[PDB]
């Protein structure tokens, strides 16, 4: 899933996952967010299942952004935590958690929860 | 928050925790878990605000381990996503999604979600 | 404006399970609810709660229900809760994230929440 | 062995939120909610249910109610719905994880869920 998960994806927001799997494992790239307090590109990192299941599984994977760069910094971290799924039409399924530095009177709600579906075809 | 993240650490469940806070944002390092489908330690990669806001907010962290190693290989990734809070006893507070490949017939079960809390106290 | 008669009917969700829902007059929700997926069989008692006044700038109904997993058929010993809201239009949808806990010992507890995402659309 | 009186009475959480339920004899979880964090005022009406014939082997009772955010003094657009466990003994917990959703435009959907776990004990 190496060269099926490298690549550049986009999920239904319209932002634009560009990753890299590498052969250890490793996830590298960038992420642009069409939604939200956040400009122009974002580095992120994750890990990816470099060994599957060859029995119809996909391929277990997660990666964070923290949302800091020249340009601006919302104070926050996001993980998406999910699977690729290759073939014609590859996917990546993601549930994610987006987290905001906050107070201890501000704890309770400083956690954003929600669900991405990432494909390689180009939005217009 | 470099020298405060950079550590090793311990959840309530007595899993441990050992990352370095890079300059960069970047975060490194090895994830030992004393529960599931795990044995000894197992990479993370992840990222963290590395220039958080000067109000008592905690700062915005995320991280990511796939458990393969050479001893075994779950089929799953857990993203903890979460934030540093600073001081006499820090503390790592954070949410957690872990998702395991699955067929498109397992996928509504595919996700389990929690919450840890990581402190630099080793257990006894 | 209030969506009573909205929300009030049959659904149908991704996996084919069926919501079959009344929208009381003072917030109440109730019902049943038959899965497609997982350790069920035949209908469940629902009992839930939505905003019977929500804003009229355009965005969606909250609500939310809760379904046990015992019925007079099988027993799963577990719980979800649906949280989402009811958008209405000519395509009404209800979008929800939900959480499902089952019970545990202390040493299973880590394990014993599962988190996923439905969509519900409503039928004749 | 079925938790009735156990789980019925008054209960507090870590944010000292009041959460006062009545578990009935069919399932049935009803009650008020008073909470100490957010847009909210005085009590709103909850419902829920929890499994009402749970496993012999130690294993906690699942359960879980809604909350939607509107009562006579305040309406806040939103719904939480807390999913989770009761646990008995000599210091009885309620353990759960929440979703709270508000009602968002399409251009907010994404920003429309928080995330949370609390912890309920129960008072005299
Ligand atoms: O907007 C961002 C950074 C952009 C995140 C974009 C998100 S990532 C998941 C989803 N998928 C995407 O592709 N894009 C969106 N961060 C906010 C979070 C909420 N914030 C607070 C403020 C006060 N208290 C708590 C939280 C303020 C900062
Ligand atoms: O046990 C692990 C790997 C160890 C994860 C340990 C977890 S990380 C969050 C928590 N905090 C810790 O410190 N430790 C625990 N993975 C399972 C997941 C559930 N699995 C399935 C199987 C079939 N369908 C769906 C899911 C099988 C593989
Ligand atoms: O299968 C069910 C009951 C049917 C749930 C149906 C789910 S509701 C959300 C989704 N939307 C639907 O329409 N259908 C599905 N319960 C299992 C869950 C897995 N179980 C554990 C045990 C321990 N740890 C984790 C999980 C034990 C029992
Ligand atoms: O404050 C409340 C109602 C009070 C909720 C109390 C919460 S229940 C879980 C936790 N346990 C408790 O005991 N107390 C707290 N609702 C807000 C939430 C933030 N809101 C948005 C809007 C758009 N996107 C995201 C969030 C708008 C309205």
């Amino acid at each position: 899933d190496e060269a099926g998960i490298t690549g550049t994806w986009y999920n239904q927001l319209g932002s634009t996952f560009i990753v890299t799997a590498g052969a250890d494992g490793a996830l590298t790239g960038t992420y642009e967010s069409a939604a939200g307090k956040a400009e122009s590109r974002y580095v992120l990192t994750g890990r990816y299942d470099s060994a599957p299941a060859t029995d119809g599984s996909g391929t277990a994977l997660g990666w964070t952004v923290a949302w800091k760069n020249n340009y601006r910094n919302a104070h926050s971290a996001t993980t998406w935590s999910g699977q690729y799924v290759g073939g014609a039409e590859a996917r990546i399924n993601t549930q994610w958690l987006l987290t905001s530095g906050a107070t201890e009177a501000n704890g309770w709600a400083s956690t954003l929860v929600g669900h991405d579906t990432f494909t390689k075809v180009k939005p217009s």
